[PDB]
This record gives C-alpha cells, structure tokens and sequence, in this order.
C-alpha cells in the first residue's frame, strides 16, 4: 500500500530514483519520502512514525538499544568541497582537523589566498556530521565557534557556491562542477577510492526500520533497492555498490 520513508538528506535523492523505477516494478506501491536528517529518520523508525528511516551513518551505541533491523542498500564517500575558484585542491586529514578545531584559520597556512577560512559544518543530526566528526577526529565542542551552519546536504552545498573562502563537507553524490572536492591526503574523492579504503571518510547508507512495522510493500521496495537493478541506480548515483 503506502510505504513512509524519513531520514538522512544524503540518502534522499538515490532513495527518490529508486523509487521512481519501483513504481514500474510494483505499481500498486505508493513510498513517501521526507528529508529530515539521519538522527530523525532513525528516531521516526524507532517510534514507528516512519515505517523505515534513511541513515547516512552507522547507528550511535544510544540506538543501538531499539533493535531495528538495518539493511546497508549502499555506501557513500563524504567529500570535503571548496569553491571551484578555490587554488587549494588538497588537504590532509591532520590539516581538514586543524580547520574545524579553529588551529588554521587562513587559506595562506594551506598555501592558498589570504583569506579566512569560512568554514561549514552540517546542523546537529545530521548523519554526515557524525560520520565526519568521527573519521576526522574531533569532538562536536572543539567545533570552530566561527563555523557557519547550513540544515541539510542541499544548503552546505549552496553556501560553499556561494562563498570563495568556504569549505563544506557533502556526500559525493552532491558533488558536480559547481563545488570542488580537494583530494585528500593526496586521494581523489571517488567511489573506487572508498571501496578500496584509500580514501578515509565514508559512510554506509542504511534502511532501518522495526521487525513488527514492516510491511509486504516495505519489504518488497528494499529487495528492489538491493537486486541488480537496485544497485545500478545506487552506481549512477556516485555511490558504492554494497560490497
Ligand atoms: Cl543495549
Ligand atoms: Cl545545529
């Protein structure tokens, strides 16, 4: 019947193409999606105000006490993105940790423009924040206080086309010639970088939702995610095939 979807900004586009070719699989299969963020998604699954929610991280020790069943339909590499003027093309880890801390502040130290970093972070409950701040190293109170904060994947984007000094992080299916993903540690943000872990900071994107809760439709619109032509659409959408 009508499958409710809720969650990470980072799944939602690869989740609305894979519904748009579901609805020429099951046509009597309606699925509403809504793009709230990772922590929300999960907590609409957990109280069963969603029938799945959409993450964009591993679930935190905290969510792990519900016992939702979670279903990897992806994974997903987060690019650290730069205005397209930006001279700056790399980073390390140790120097992206060093900018969201506030221990460099200029693009000079980078080697780039004289100019202040004007750095953005994602709104908390955000899956991509989480997974970032994890790989990356720090904890959410040594967040720069001059950080700039954009509510979902679509507005950091829209900030960093918007600023020549700002630097965003975003999942690489939002990555096109608008923005500019450094390489980083001298890896190039791609889906083969992530799957041969070359490339540190990703994600998996998972489907959670509670044994009781899920109905056939549900279930039928995972199976497709996860078949052949599931993952082809995951692939087109510059993620990585579930391994
Ligand atoms: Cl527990
Ligand atoms: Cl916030």
């Amino acid at each position: 019947n009508s499958v409710s979807i809720s969650g990470s900004t980072s799944v939602g586009p690869v989740m609305e193409a894979e519904a748009e070719a579901f609805k020429t699989k099951k046509p009597d299969v309606s699925i509403e999606i809504n793009q709230i963020g990772s922590s929300a998604g999960i907590k609409n699954a957990m109280e069963g105000v969603s029938e799945i929610g959409m993450a964009s991280r591993d679930l935190k020790g905290e969510e792990k006490q519900a016992g939702l069943k979670e279903v990897e339909i992806a994974y997903d590499g987060i690019a650290l993105i730069t205005h397209k003027n930006n001279p700056v093309k790399d980073l390390t880890l140790v120097q992206i940790k060093d900018i969201y801390t506030g221990k460099i502040t200029n693009w000079k130290e980078l080697g780039g423009n004289d100019a202040p970093i004007v750095v953005v972070s994602r709104e908390d409950g955000s899956g991509t924040r989480d997974a970032f701040q994890e790989i990356v190293g720090f904890k959410a109170e040594e967040l720069t206080v001059n950080s700039q904060i954009s509510d979902g994947s679509g507005n950091i984007k829209s900030l960093v086309q918007g600023n020549e000094n700002a630097i965003g992080y975003i999942s690489f299916s939002y990555v096109d010639d608008s923005v500019s993903a450094v390489k980083v540690d001298g890896v190039e943000a791609t889906p083969e970088n992530v799957l041969n872990k070359s490339y540190k900071v990703s994600r998996p994107f998972l489907a959670v939702y509670k044994e009781e809760n899920l109905t056939e439709s549900g279930k039928s619109f995972i199976d497709f995610i996860l078949s052949e032509e599931g993952q082809d659409i995951v692939a087109k959408e510059h993620l990585i095939k579930v391994k």
